[PDB]
């Protein structure tokens, strides 16, 4: 059954820890500003001190209140609790002072957790887990860190377990539900109702070193369905006329659960998606677009396109439906043991391979 | 105690299954239209295909999503899931196609549940349970199916266990709370504060074949109370003056839990009530009025009176208070084990007879 | 650990019963008026009958509905249920009549709980518990019942366990969070960021007879902190310029959990606080100000300044922040076993003494 081929995947209700996970976008943090996030059940407080983004547990060691209720900073590099003034050093999380009791004997005897942080491609990543952090590149799809590119994205909260997000991203026939998105005609896309594996090389598992993932060779080893038929009659057909754009030549997912749609939502872009667990029933959905650039002008041109088109016409215009689609599955999988009652079909094998690889390679399980 | 005289009634938190239950009104469904309902914990999707109302489980066999999120029909007699296009035959619930993968090998190897449906007197009834359906008439009070009558009603959701609804309907002294309803003077009713059993033939149990139920002979074996006294002083008195109408000559309840008030809310009408479980804490309250008719003209006259008077002046004007009355009992009975702590009095014996009959005859228990 | 030092305090999630607790203010009840309250998990109905405030269980013995849904009284000294008319004697809670069934055999054979009530200093106190009530003075801080004073207050609901309320009131360094309240400059207060115990006599435990409690001698055995320093630099300093008022010379808490701030929020006043449990996660916060008076004129002057100044400028302007401060602790202590994970420091010892005294002297534990 399910609990037999991918047990650790089913156990990772709260995600795979001992992996890097995005928390926010670098531009969300100005010097001295605070941003509260919840990752894999942990409340984290982010801030920028002396130009560097720091991550510390969003909970005071005294009476456990979150600093985010009223975040205070009286000296860059520290955070002070709004309740009794306990002050912590962001570099090591140690209690270095108590504003309400100078010289208190608890100073230097207490500390809270701080997390390793690395900002890459404008994204703030945080290492969650007890192990010492490994290279960030091991937890990202290949190409994400390309130096000759620029990235722009957004994040939002989705009311479903993170796994439903990943499986909604790495699903080659769910695209049927996007057939009426204004982005399809909006960007003159030749968009099929689904992709069906045409041979045994349709899916490739990368399990040699890191990163590890599953790749769907949509453009070479799949058959796209542009027509829907019911009992011998064509009841639906995609629009294939004139000059149309080709997207999604390949789609892949990589541990700890990051999607890569290449190219998408336009031939000149690549779309990455993360589904970071917030709680057992919620996740933070990140959408990041990657554009190849040759200099500052291309960067500026991309930023403008993102603001005027890509973001709202695609990240919302195309993907908004994916949000309620995920949430529509929450009860079944989250409450009714859908993991053992689902009935899959051929195209879902890529998802099965992902669950198997994830169950075998996820560095740490958080239930 | 309770768990000893009517144990199966106490166990039937989610209702008695293997019985017919109303789901909606026939006029709520036009050809191709969809109506989602939840009955005894089961989500059901109703539609009209080729003129006939069909009932199918509102949950896809693939990833369990409900079709009601975005119901699709590309061929009358089928329903297609909005997610990956799995299409089902409404007659048998079998998967007959997959819009995103024509000829997929799962076709014909999967199916979901469909329910027997029977429309009578403008009401859509659905058979819930594993057993094969028996005659509809066995689950309705006598007279409901009278051919020389026409029926009109409404349904609404109530936040209480269904048993609290049934017992609020089949309660001869709770009417005290309706004394100030504008319908009392609105329809010149001689309406008492309560009916107290006057002899041993006040209540009669019908437990021979079907339908089965309990009847209160209010007009001949009960004493109506038109005056409320306290410490020897008359503190309240009903208005008995001029030409007033007499209603509620008899009130009865029949398995699986259907009320019959004869006559009510007017001498020319009979009122039926159903309290179909939605969940363990909610039920769908149906109010159906029956009028004897001699032809099309009488039907039209009834439909007009219903729209202009009966529905809002009585079904709401009189009964609305019954809704919060039921919900006011939810915590006690639903959370504080009120079933074993309640303290009944003589008039409640008709309810005791009903719980006993239901516990012994309910065809199926759904906990 | 905590479970070993103050076990009964940790068990009293729903408060200490067999103690008097405030329910409302006397002026909230006019003759024949009703006020519903929930104390230590019990729903209570208050009313004034023949000039006297009465307290009866807000739940009918018949089908458990609360009278508060629609409180009825047809004879001063009784309460009648809105559902079937069961009527109870407020003096002994016995069923003395049934409006819907005169002479019903259940009359005199049924009864509900009534509570001892005592009004003092404009406050309605109710005795919760199974024991016979003891003197009210045993559950109040010394000075509360002073005959040459007048009291005025307000109450509100707070979303946190009651113990978090008490410990927030009896905390000498949490005042840091109040530094920016408009009441500080509003009443020209010389207000420190915290009070730190300066010697061994800083806290005194009164455990000889009743009332019992812990007293902090702030003005004589504590060191007030008017500056906040971080890594050697003054980052915050209170305003100490000329003619300012001195308050909080002493603060104390007494069983079952009543605070006394002397003087506060002004030198001419004393502030009392109660934190009566509503449920396991909620409490009713009472704030009562005491002013010494010499006659009806002083009473009038106090009532006027309470309305024009004390209430909104202090009870709200100063204390409102204490509400979310308490609630910010609810998850940690209420759901994440904060009682054993908290890490206290020297000033918290007064709270530790209070927990110990309460665990040893609370008359009754309600979990
Ligand atoms: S809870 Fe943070 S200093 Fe007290
Ligand atoms: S969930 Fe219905 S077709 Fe996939
Ligand atoms: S529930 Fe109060 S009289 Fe029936
Ligand atoms: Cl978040
Ligand atoms: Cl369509
Ligand atoms: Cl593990
Ligand atoms: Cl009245
Ligand atoms: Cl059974
Ligand atoms: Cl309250
Ligand atoms: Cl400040
Ligand atoms: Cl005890
Ligand atoms: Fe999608
Ligand atoms: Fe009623
Ligand atoms: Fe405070």
């Amino acid at each position: 059954s399910a609990q037999v081929k991918w047990p650790r995947y089913l156990e990772a209700t709260l995600g795979f820890d001992n992996h890097w996970h995005p928390a926010a976008f670098d531009h969300e943090l100005a010097e001295g500003e605070f941003v509260a996030v919840t990752m894999l059940g942990e409340k984290v407080l982010l801030t920028r001190a002396k130009g560097e983004v720091k991550a510390i547990a969003d909970g005071c060691a005294h009476r456990g209140v979150p600093f985010s209720k009223e975040p205070l900073c009286f000296k860059a590099g520290t955070v002070s609790c709004w309740y009794h003034g306990w002050t912590y050093d962001l570099d090591d999380g140690r209690l270095v002072d108590v504003l309400t009791s100078p010289g208190s004997p608890v100073i230097g005897k207490i500390g809270i957790k701080v997390y390793p942080v690395q900002v890459a491609q404008g994204v703030v990543f945080v290492f969650i887990g007890d192990e010492e952090p490994h290279a960030l590149s091991e937890d990202l799809p290949p190409g994400f860190l390309d130096e000759d590119t620029h990235l722009l994205g957004i994040r939002r909260t989705v009311q479903s377990n993170w796994r439903l997000g990943v499986e909604n991203g790495f699903d080659t026939t769910h695209i049927f539900m996007h057939r009426n998105s204004p982005w399809v005609s909006g960007n003159r896309l030749a968009f099929p109702y689904g992709f069906v594996p045409a041979d045994r090389d349709a899916m490739q598992v990368y399990d040699e070193n890191w990163p590890k993932g599953v790749l769907d060779r949509l453009s070479e080893n799949y058959m796209p369905v542009f027509e829907a038929t019911l009992d011998g009659e064509t009841v639906l057909s995609a629009e294939l006329t004139g000059e149309e754009k080709k997207v999604a030549a390949q789609v892949s997912v990589w541990l700890p659960g990051v999607l890569k749609v290449d190219p998408f939502p336009d031939p000149t872009l690549i779309q990455y998606e993360f589904y970071v667990p917030i709680s057992e029933t919620q996740h933070e959905y990140f959408q990041v677009l990657q554009r190849k650039v040759e200099g500052p002008e291309d960067v500026k041109t991309f930023e403008v396109e993102f603001e005027e088109r890509w973001r709202d016409d695609a990240l919302h215009g195309f993907n908004d439906d994916d949000v309620w689609a995920r949430e529509a599955q929450q009860e079944f999988y989250g409450e009714r043991d859908g993991w053992s009652k689902e009935q899959l079909f051929p195209p879902d094998m890529c998802i099965v391979k992902w669950r198997t690889l994830a169950s075998e390679r996820g560095r740490g399980v958080r239930a």
